[PDB]
DNA sequence: TGAAGGG
């Protein structure tokens, strides 16, 4: 039979979907198959990605001169996935260090739960590890093609040529698009993400709830996205809540319909 | 197919 990725008709997952599987995996999966209860208009999706490759063109050098940047697209495949998410914060520190910053907003002024920390230091190293492949030339036009089915000289549509010339853009086929924002990638002497931080802000009193500085370990990282991965290509059977976690489905949309929780 | 969202 088929993968939860072909059972829900999905051709890339978003860095998010990776992070609440770190809460709950089974969720994240009846969020897929039931998904009715959880300035530029564009509706081709080879527009779609183009104004995102034109956002990447003008925020690489506004990182490079400027020294910081906001919603920054990442994209890449990872064990055999296409992910794709944006970071919330790029910028150079004073000693010149590139630092991602990453900004949670609570509703109240409460600290957040290790079960919480844990999915959202798992949410900013995924950043990090697909955009280190980006400028490191791991990600490729060709791994994009192949999962989006994005189509190369579909002429761009109006909407998107009119806003590139106004920018300076001679650009006329999707193609040169990624050519270009590859080329942009990989040779601006853009460094990988050296630290890691997370925010947690409580906004209406705009009192700092907490800070994480998350230590990145490549190989820890690589075997979780490995295990996460292996349900959404169908290798294994999703996994609910342990035991001593069972608090997270006094308040779960699918507790009555889970077979997990009882047993 | 905006991504993230927040426990
Ligand atoms: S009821 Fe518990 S185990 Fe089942 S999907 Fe919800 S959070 Fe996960
Ligand atoms: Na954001
Ligand atoms: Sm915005
Ligand atoms: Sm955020």
């Amino acid at each position: 039979i088929l993968s939860p990725m072909e059972r829900f008709h999905l051709k890339y997952l978003y860095v998010t979907d990776l992070a609440t599987q770190n809460w709950c995996e089974l969720q994240t999966a009846y969020g897929k198959e039931l998904p009715g209860f959880l300035t530029v208009p564009v509706t081709t999706k080879e527009d779609a990605w183009a104004i995102k490759f034109l956002n990447i063109l003008l925020l690489i050098p506004t990182l490079q001169s400027e020294g910081h940047i906001r919603e920054f697209p990442v994209f890449g495949e990872v064990e055999g996935v296409l992910l794709v998410g944006v970071i919330d914060e790029l910028h150079y520190t004073a000693k010149g260090e590139l630092e991602l910053a990453e900004l949670k907003t609570r509703r109240r002024p409460m600290l957040p739960l290790e079960a919480q920390k844990k999915k959202d230091c798992f949410q900013v190293s995924l950043y990090k590890y697909i955009f280190d492949a980006m400028v490191q030339g791991k990600v490729t036009p060709a791994s994009l093609i192949h999962h989006t089915k994005l189509c190369l000289e579909k002429p761009l549509g109006p909407s998107v040529l009119r806003h590139a010339q106004q920018g300076g853009f001679s650009v006329k086929s999707l193609g040169d698009l990624m050519e270009l924002v590859f080329l942009s990638l990989t040779l601006s002497d853009l460094p990988v993400i050296d630290i890691l931080k997370i925010e947690y802000i409580h906004q209406e009193t705009a009192t700092v709830l907490g800070t994480e500085i998350v230590a990145f370990k490549e190989k820890e990282v690589r075997a979780k996205v490995q295990h996460y991965m292996a349900y959404w290509m169908g290798h294994r059977e999703p996994q609910g809540v342990d035991v001593e976690e069972a608090w997270k489905c006094r308040t779960c949309t699918y507790a009555d319909i889970c077979e997990w929780r009882k047993g």
